[PDB]
Formats: structure tokens, sequence, C-alpha cells
């Protein structure tokens, strides 16, 4: 039943999943519900699809990929976003600092809630949506990959002139799914300081200027821009 897919209806309609894929997602969600009876899993179950409630698919301007959720209780259902009760972790402090140095109307806030981005059409999507407490990458694998890859392809297939910010080796591995004739892809090193630089090669996060370039791209295709400085507590 569509109730237990946890996705907002405008997304269910936009994704147009088959019966097979809806049953496979329901089994995955039911598997996770049973995992919670032995282990703490972030984020909460009713936040797994939190991104799909903050804006509709037609509102998406920029797609930012995460890895897995934070694993210390600060994950909110949005990639990189922080519960106002927890400290801003190294990744987001590094994002704010690139913004502080490049975008005029940005001032670094004292919090890390990025709900204001999500409403404006910034899709903050973890590539794997659950994580066990205190064990990063514990749910990396084929459990979530088919599902988050399906979302990215649906955004590339059905939308036009969006911006994909790919930071790090795992997000950059999703490059083939994006039609770069319809969409802008911008790649960089992961924002967490001293992250890998390739091995096989990508530019540095510091000075990548991805947020201005995203808006330059949307402006040139006559779409509304993202105001990164708008971050409400």
């Amino acid at each position: 039943d569509d109730r237990d897919l946890l996705l907002a209806p405008k997304w269910i309609s936009f994704l147009s999943l088959s019966s097979f894929l809806k049953q496979k997602l329901l089994s995955l969600l039911r598997q996770i519900r049973e995992l919670r009876l032995t282990t703490t899993v972030y984020p909460p179950q009713d936040k797994l699809m939190w991104w799909s409630h903050c804006c509709d698919p037609e509102d998406i301007k920029v797609v930012i990929l995460g890895q897995d959720p934070y694993h210390k209780g600060q994950a909110t259902g949005l990639a990189f976003s922080v519960d106002p009760q927890c400290q801003v972790p190294p990744s987001l402090r590094s994002i704010f600092r690139e913004l502080e140095a490049s975008v005029p109307n940005f001032s670094t806030p004292s919090h890390g809630c990025l709900d204001s981005w999500a409403r404006q059409g910034v899709l903050l999507l973890n590539t794997v949506l659950t994580v066990e407490k205190g064990r990063a990458g514990s749910h990396e694998g084929l459990g979530w990959d088919w599902f988050t890859s399906f979302i990215i392809s649906s955004i590339s297939s059905k939308l036009e002139h969006c911006v994909f910010l790919l930071w790090g080796r795992k997000a950059i591995d999703r490059t083939p799914l994006i039609n770069a004739q319809k969409h802008l892809v911008l790649t960089a090193q992961h924002p967490s300081p001293l992250a890998s630089l390739g091995g096989s090669r990508w530019p540095r996060f510091q000075g990548c200027n991805h947020f201005n370039l995203a808006n330059d791209y949307l402006t040139r295709h006559r779409r509304e821009t993202v105001d990164w400085g708008l971050l409400e507590q």
C-alpha cells in the first residue's frame, strides 16, 4: 500500500514505481523496522523520506548527495543537515566556510538546520539512508543503492537544467546516472577536511565555488536561484 512507502504522494506519482519496486521498498523498510528492535538506527523511520516532504519534484533546482546519515543522533533525514540540538559536525562547518568565502549574502549561522535549503528546491539526498549508531557506512551496499540511484535517474530523466553537486568518491560514483546534456554536474573533493583527492582525480572542495556556479547555471537557463544565505533556526 502507498501509505507505507513513507514518500509524499507528489513523489510517489513522480517516481512512478512499479509494483515490484514498491514491494521491494516495503520489504526494505520492514527489514529496518525489525532491525530497530535490536539496534539503534539513524535517522528515525519517519524521517527516511524527509526530503520528499520539504519540496515537490518540480521544485528541484540543485541536487546535493550525501553518503550515509550521521551516526551520533544528529541526522534529520536530510543530507548534511543537523538537528538544532547538536553541534555542527566537520563536514557542514567546511561547507559553511566555502559559502562564507564565496557568496556575498551568506553569513555562517550558529546552527546547522538546512530546511530552508530544502524548501527552495535543494535536494539533500543521502546515497544510503540509514546507519547503525556509531558505525559509519554500516548500511552501505545494495540495500539502499538501487533506491537512491532510482531517484537520481528519475530526476535526470524527467527534469531539466538542474545542478548536481558531487562531493567525494561515493557521490562522484553516481556520475553515470546523470545526463550531462540536460544537467550541470560539478565535482569536488569531499568537504570534510583532508578528504581524498582522487587516487582518480577531482578538484579541491576549498575554492570550488559550487554554489555560485550552480546559480550562474540556473540564471543562464532562466530558473530561480538558490539563496544559500537563508538558513532559519
